[PDB]
């Protein structure tokens, strides 16, 4: 080769290629658990509206990394989505603990992408990821650890009254 | 015949006549529900408020039924209204449970006028039955279920605090 | 039971049950009138909207007489609501005629059910018919009276021009 | 072929083009109709307005249906347009009785076309007629029907005081 | 089972679960599409919005579906999402082909929809594709058509100023 | 016749109805025309919108001529309007040609109604050919002569980016 080229290593081709498929992923998971709470022997509606703005997130990091490839001069390649672990969800704090178990793995991921720019001598690459990709993840295990403490201590899975309340009044 | 009948047969005529009985009965049912939670002695409010508009809407419906028979070129013939087969409610559950099953009842009437329609080749009253009165019953019957199950989760009938918190967060 | 009742004999209560069925069946009866003159083969707008603001009138006047029951201690029974006993009403000044013979009858219900309260030592119960109802019956009957006549005067019912008029000019 | 044409019959291709003609035909009597009630011996200008309305909307219909037909991926053919059956109309029932006499014929040719549609598996266009065609006739023929009643009831044809005040106060 | 569900087939909940799938697959083709335009050495904007667009528009239409689903009682099942089938889409002219060819698929496929729905008498089903899915389609459909007649004419692919003259005049 | 004619030639009434039925043909002959460049392999969408607007303002020189006709004293007599000689126009260069030889002919017969007029000393008939048919004529052969030219220069009809520029430039 490309004429705008300079500096680009190929492992680092490779490896924004695979975070792109793991943003696209948590999207769909996303989308699972937000249609569950939609049922009408489940119905918790603003449980529905939190996990669908999520997937509306995941979505837009996807398509940023697919725009810094681009100025970069390298190549996207794509491959299939897999389906959620999941189909059935079981209750309110069940799917906060495990929102809080996928946000840590796509920080672990994200660490190593960082650590392979350094030893690369990459240094817009390190700005771009400080920059756009690792405060927001320390904010949003943060947010989801809060959530965990509340629903445990308000007496939650075996008690209704405290997930409607908490629905009600957090959400 | 009549100087405007075109295609209308004599069992729409009579199916539209008993279409009209059926939704003055559901008005007056309503309106029976709504009063019985303006007592001293159960004094639930938006209860009240609530079913009170049910009975509003089904009164519409009766009309614009009357409304059709006299663009086609039939005629109107009404019958006794029966009163309710329920005195006293007993609960906040219970009033609903009793409102999903009318609602089915007459949903299932609607089904059976369409095919008569279908059986005799008449579009105009085929398209009137779909854009009038079939999305709305599954809407009515998809919110009576979401009711009746944050009910039964909070713990309702046997918790007045149940009861009282709905009638605040929900209506 | 009451805890809240005082000063209020059963005799009233049973009174008060008998007036509430008549006046869903008055309105039952302008709602048929209503509908008749919307035929295409009669086809005369404003005696059909005026009928039906009667018939719209009639069901708050056995609304208010609920709320009173309710307030004062007593329970709501409810019968079934008889049929018209007119399926054609075969003119314009004839419709007139009967709704005008239907007021008077309401009117003298009332005077009985104030000879009854007062009998019995109830002064609410007489301020409360004396203020709601007495007065709005008599300015119906005046203004039914002034339609009569003027329906006579212009030559009605044997002359089309002149029920076209009236349609036209005071209604 | 056409690189656009799936599922669309030669029939219905031969139908819709039928259609076309006979609109074009009823926007040219009611153009005939209009400027009979301009001369000078006539004189009747709100009969006139109402017919040069209708005959602004026909000439709709048929474009609409041309714009059907080029979406769909078949070819339109013009014919000639024949002249209308009068050329005088007498009186101002006569012209109703005539233009109500018209409204029927188109009723009937469309229900034809959706029969044949539905003969052939075509759910687009069975759609098509439903929505755009059919509830716009019986509402024409009602208000037909109303205006020959009011003319019949005031005493015309042999009364002219009778049309000069229908003229004047229903258009 | 479900407590709202009423005259729904087992077939029809089936078929609702594969129209799913085959929206977010062509939700992702056009992702693909999109960014192939972004390159350095093909360098076109607009063609790059109009296919961001279209990918924004497939992925409601799936989400409707999900809604459906759970208003009538059945229960939803996600599959893998196959990746696109090219990776190099070549010319301009070469991807609204294949766009053509892409949306007449999902078009059969909504056909045997319909008539899965009419062979069960499921008249709520058959509205439901008839008003949110068929008009859609062959206006789409349209469109492609224009745009690919247009550029043949203008002397595409072997010409460059004829993509650079439509990127700026038409999108 | 009548009451109100007053030097008006038997002749001149002859020659009205004739132009009447010539201004309706061309009227036919523009909406042939416009509907032709709305097809999916021709698809140019501003010839269309300028050939739709020719055909609205054929039908007003119509009913003006309808209407001096009453004016006068004389009668209107319609005949059948025939259909278009072509059914493919092959061409934008060939439409304008087709349409500049169609305004030619109808200006031709203009001028002999004018020489009728003189012949028979009817000076109010001269000044309403004068004012309103004669200058509007010579503006449209102006128009149509430029565009001929302009498309013959830029190297029409055997190149297609001629035609796509002039459609988005000029129209
Ligand atoms: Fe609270
Ligand atoms: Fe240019």
């Amino acid at each position: 080769t490309s004429q705008v080229r300079q500096n680009y290593h190929q492992d680092s081709e490779a490896a924004i290629n695979r975070q792109i498929n793991l943003e696209l992923y948590a999207s769909y998971v996303y989308l699972s658990m937000s249609y569950y709470f939609d049922r009408d022997d489940v119905a918790l509606k603003n449980f529905a509206k939190y996990f669908l703005h999520q997937s509306h997130e995941e979505r837009e990091h996807a398509e940023k990394l697919m725009k810094l490839q681009n100025q970069r001069g390298g190549r996207i390649f794509l491959q299939d989505i897999k389906k959620p672990d999941c189909d059935d969800w079981e209750s309110g704090l069940n799917a906060m603990e495990c929102a809080l178990h996928l946000e840590k793995n796509v920080n672990q991921s994200l660490l190593e992408l960082h650590k392979l720019a350094t030893d690369k001598n990459d240094p817009h690459l390190c700005d771009f990821i400080e920059t756009h990709y690792l405060n927001e993840q320390v904010k949003a295990i943060k947010e989801l650890g809060d959530h965990v403490t509340n629903l445990r201590k308000m007496g939650a899975p075996e008690s209704g009254l405290a997930e409607y309340l908490f629905d009600k009044h957090t959400l």
